[PDB]
């Protein structure tokens, strides 16, 4: 696939912050057996729970195969709009669209999408379905659509609305997405494409995170312009520490597009957390998907939080301090929203994400 004749920047476009005004979120919905356990039932009704929290604050779509429409129609609420997509899987942060708007003022940006790493890195060896889902919802709400040609996921990339753009090397630099292109040339292109003006590279992200090597949601995310929220611990012998102090030395050595020094909130993981063999055994081996085994630390952070209408719709892992401090830090970080926790997120999360992840939200079209 090749890429749109003229750039979204050429035609006053840029992606907004997330905490902008939005029209709804879109989600998709969980089924394959080789990635969620106990043929996703358990997974399927935490998304539900995410969507009919994020509906108390702006319209929702959730997106169903074609086997899966009826499952997902009964288990979510009325005033959730079902809609049938085929899909390979169901992370719509990556395979869906990234929108843009200008001051029609809409769009959507198509990336190019390879599972995280394509055939051989990658989280499934068939993503056909998924290559399709930004056409089918941008087609759906009749809102015009760029083409990129570079792999991308929504998952990779955080803006402040402002011109920055923060992202980290061992994503969008890993040798399984676009090996053809430099760290120069992946710049110009959001430039082009997000309508950002500057970078803020972290070399990595969270620990654990193998599935997505590294997407910056699961580890640092603005909460306003100049101000990030950052996945934190304190003890020196988890593998998340040092990732977290290099992350903590550039930002706090970091200048955002428009001059501003970025401060830095921590935002503590919760006690490191590691899948059951009880998980494990629910989990089908088809030869299809990588394998999820038990042992495995969970890519789990307070930061793959999505914000909403007025809403901040956070994970809850179980942890007796961590869940309830990160309630109150994202309260008092966002005093204008209200904080919603998701029990039980750590289902999404033995799939290689969370409720950020899940999510993909559709701007209100400025008039
Ligand atoms: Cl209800
Ligand atoms: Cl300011
Ligand atoms: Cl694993
Ligand atoms: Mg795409
Ligand atoms: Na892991
Ligand atoms: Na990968
Ligand atoms: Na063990």
């Amino acid at each position: 696939s090749e890429e749109s004749r003229e750039s979204p920047a050429e035609h006053g476009y840029y992606m907004p912050a997330e905490w902008d005004s939005h029209a709804q979120t879109w989600i998709g919905w969980p089924e394959r057996q080789d990635n969620w356990r106990h043929n996703a039932l358990p997974a399927q009704r935490v998304f539900a729970g995410v969507a009919k929290a994020i509906s108390k604050f702006e319209p929702v779509t959730v997106c169903a195969s074609p086997a899966q429409w009826e499952n997902a129609r009964k288990q979510l609420p009325e005033d959730i709009r079902v809609v049938e997509m085929s899909m390979n899987d169901s992370w719509f942060r990556d395979s869906g669209p990234t929108f843009i708007v200008r001051k029609r003022n809409i769009a959507g940006i198509d990336w190019n999408f390879n599972a995280w790493g394509g055939a051989n890195d990658g989280c499934y060896n068939d993503w056909s379905h998924d290559l399709l889902v930004s056409r089918k919802i941008l087609a759906l709400e009749r809102i015009p659509r760029f083409q990129h040609s570079m792999i991308l996921e929504g998952g990779s990339i955080h803006v402040d609305g402002e011109g920055t753009c923060l992202v980290t090397e061992e994503c969008l630099l890993n040798k399984n997405r676009n090996p053809h292109m430099s760290k120069e040339q992946i710049e110009e292109e959001l430039k082009k494409y997000l309508g950002v003006q500057s970078f803020i590279w972290l070399p990595r992200g969270l620990y654990g995170d193998e599935d997505t090597n590294g997407h910056i949601d699961n580890m640092c995310c603005f909460a306003r312009p100049g101000v990030v929220l950052l996945s934190w611990t304190d003890d020196e012998t988890d593998p998340q520490y040092e990732r977290s102090v290099e992350a903590l030395s550039v930002l706090s050595n970091s200048i955002d597009a428009r001059g501003r020094k970025i401060q830095v909130i921590k935002l503590y993981i919760p006690e490191p957390l590691y899948m059951t063999e009880e998980e494990s055994s629910g989990i089908t081996q088809d030869g299809e998907a990588i394998p999820r085994l038990a042992g495995t630390r969970l890519a789990a952070s307070y930061v793959n939080f999505y914000i909403a209408n007025g809403g901040i719709i956070a994970p809850q892992f179980g942890d007796p301090i961590r869940d309830k401090e990160a309630i109150r830090v994202l309260s008092d970080t966002f005093p204008h929203h209200s904080v919603v926790g998701i029990e039980n997120a750590r289902e999404i999360v033995l799939a290689g994400g969370n409720i950020h992840c899940i999510t993909q939200q559709q701007p209100a079209e400025p008039t």
